[PDB]
């Protein structure tokens, strides 16, 4: 019993983190097989990063594994991030796949500085293609990911900050979630909305664990819902959605559109002080997925 | 900026990890230099543990590294823990220490079934020295754990779900958090209170992440504030809470004592549904250390 917002356990991704210096920065890099990736933005000197690249030199880039050099033999750029080519295979390279993930999906995120891991926590990528992350100045190059059994998969690399405090980065292919770029121009980040399918995979996690106050009688269909989900600015549940929640739905014997119906009524009345899983606030960042895993208890190696 | 519940990283751990079975029990193990530290109850068959263990053997007891077996060359129980002496010591045995924690405290969870890690997430010590974790059958010998720099000190070893759906456990020295037996027998927790210090060090993060609207004017005494927090089941504040608060209290600019004021309000009155921190509730398992120690970015190894 109980639910935690849960991240995945970092060893495998703790093996991989490096500091890369170059010039007067210093970020974090993700060290698979004899590749170093970082963020592009470590370049010397609106810029113009090809320009940037080519004046750049191999010995320009300074790779600490650890207490140990990594000699850097090539260098490339791959749209934003870097590709330090080095003459030493990361020996501890897991299993590992590089996968851009959907909006209202979770990952755990590895808090670097300095190639060095500060702490590890789960968030979800909202529907403006931000994260709300905790990272301070040297974070750049810390590394979202999930883990299935052995395999880990790459889904953020981490680049800025935005003037509300969320965060925004590439996959590991260097492309950006959403409509940012690696310029210190004024950018912002769009309106937000609510993951509907995820706080009814919550709803789920609560009946589960006993939480059941605000379960009724009503039902719904699902236009009816997705409009009174548009007047709160929810996302729109699709019939994708409710086969996804399906086992959920079969485990606690509440059909989708009837916690639906609760969902409605905690949007139109509030909790009245009564709390949900040890929340005031209705949760949105617990993929049905993640409610499954932590509740029938599936691990990794 | 931004402020999550961050764990610690977990790899450390993680190499520690084993799976103990031992009749029709399995259980997870932490395996330190040539000891497996283990729940006792995995002991076969109100029970008398000094009778049962007498009645064991070293083969009863399999222990799994990985794919890799370890041969039990001895075993002894020390209060609630089974010691299993084993022929090889962990390769990947960390610096580690066993502390004791205090009420109030956190630590990070490796959540295991199967001697493999599962998730990693924060919690804390409550008042009444439960936890309140996410624990399935089969976690139990799970560990929980703070790293300093390269040092873990393991704090924590899971037993026991009680009829709340909190948590319960000994140090791993065996000794119990609280009056709790490791007897399937009629336990309660017991009444539980807010951690106040804690929930001022977040009222902290937030002024450092821009949350302001909480803030007043006003003042009190430590003596004024304490007789509001006995009528709002909040714990008494200290002047060496206080003096903690101390650096908080400096890098934003705010007394203790008005911060406190603002706490009184927020009793008093709720928070007419704004949010602080992406809470619509007072959170109170940030210590001030978790704080600072996020608002600054350290990092381990
Ligand atoms: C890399 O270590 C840091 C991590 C960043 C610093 C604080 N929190 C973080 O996550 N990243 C950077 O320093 C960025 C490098 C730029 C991409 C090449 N810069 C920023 O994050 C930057 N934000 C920013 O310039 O975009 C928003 C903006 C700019 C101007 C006007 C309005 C909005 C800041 C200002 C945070 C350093
Ligand atoms: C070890 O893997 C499990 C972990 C436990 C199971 C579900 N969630 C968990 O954290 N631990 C056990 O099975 C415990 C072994 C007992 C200590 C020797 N048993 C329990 O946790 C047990 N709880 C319990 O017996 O105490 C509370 C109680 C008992 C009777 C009447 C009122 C209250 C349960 C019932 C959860 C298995």
């Amino acid at each position: 019993s109980g639910f935690r917002k849960m991240a995945f356990p970092s060893g495998k991704v703790e093996g991989c983190m490096v500091q890369v210096t170059c010039g007067t920065t210093t970020l974090n890099g993700l060290w698979l097989d004899d590749v170093v990736y970082c963020p592009r933005h470590v370049i010397c000197t609106n810029p113009n990063y090809e320009d940037l690249l080519i004046r750049k030199s191999n010995h320009n880039f300074l790779v600490q594994a650890g207490n140990v050099q990594l000699r850097v033999i090539g260098h490339s750029m791959q749209n934003c991030v870097l590709k330090l080519k080095v003459d030493t295979a990361n020996p501890k390279t897991p299993k590992y796949k590089f996968v851009r993930i959907q909006p209202g999906q979770t990952f755990s995120v590895l808090a670097c500085y300095n190639g060095s891991p500060s702490g590890v926590y789960q968030c979800a990528m909202r529907p403006n293609f931000t994260i709300k992350g905790s990272f301070l100045n040297g974070s750049c190059g810390s590394v979202g990911f999930n883990i299935d059994y052995d395999c880990v998969s790459f889904c953020y690399m981490h680049h800025m900050e935005l003037p509300t405090g969320v965060h925004a980065g590439t996959d590991l292919e260097g492309n950006f979630y959403g409509p940012f770029v690696d310029r210190q121009t004024a950018q912002a980040a769009g309106t937000d909305t609510t993951i509907t399918v995820n706080v009814l995979a919550w709803l789920y996690a609560a009946v589960i664990n006993g939480d059941r106050w605000f379960l009724n009688r009503f039902t719904t269909t699902l236009n009816d819902f997705n409009l009174v989900a548009m007047k709160y600015n929810y996302e729109p549940l699709t019939q994708d959605h409710v086969d996804i929640l399906g086992p959920l739905s079969a485990q606690t014997g509440i059909a989708v559109l009837d916690m639906c119906a609760s969902l409605k009524e905690l949007l139109q009345n509030g909790m009245n002080g009564r709390t949900i899983l040890g929340s005031a606030l209705l949760e949105d960042e617990f993929t049905p997925f993640d409610v499954v895993r932590q509740c029938s208890g599936v691990t990794f190696q």
